[PDB]
DNA sequence: GGTGTAAACATGTTT
DNA sequence: AACATGTTTACACC
């Protein structure tokens, strides 16, 4: 079965996991399948949602590659702690 | 209101 | 001329 984490959670967990807090798009792919074996099936479906979420939400901001050798994906510092307890189940509220 | 899924579309890198 | 990477629009679900 599918894990209960949203794609926003999946992408956030990947970014927070990188030692430099920056991650390749495909680094996000490898992170998810390594952690959640559900996603080794029918990649074309869910990997498109990953791409789609990165551009939609203003919380995932794309930063250019420091230099060559795609581009890195970061978290906007406002949404670094969307999830409060590190359970990644629900997002805590504000405003 | 924020999700999930599908699709069209537009650049960029790799056979 | 196959791919990967982003951007955006559209609809059902909760
Ligand atoms: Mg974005």
């Amino acid at each position: 079965p599918k894990p209960p984490y949203s794609y926003i959670a999946l992408i956030t967990m990947a970014i927070q996991n990188a030692p430099e807090k920056k991650i390749t798009l495909n680094g996000i792919y490898q992170f998810i399948m390594d952690r959640f074996p559900f996603y080794r099936e029918n990649k074309q479906g869910w990997q498109n949602s990953i791409r789609h979420n990165l551009s939609l939400n203003e919380c995932f901001v794309k930063v250019p590659r420091d230099d060559k050798k795609g581009s890195y994906w970061t978290l906007d510092p406002d949404s670094y702690n969307m999830f409060e307890n590190g359970s990644f189940l629900r997002r805590r509220r504000r405003f």
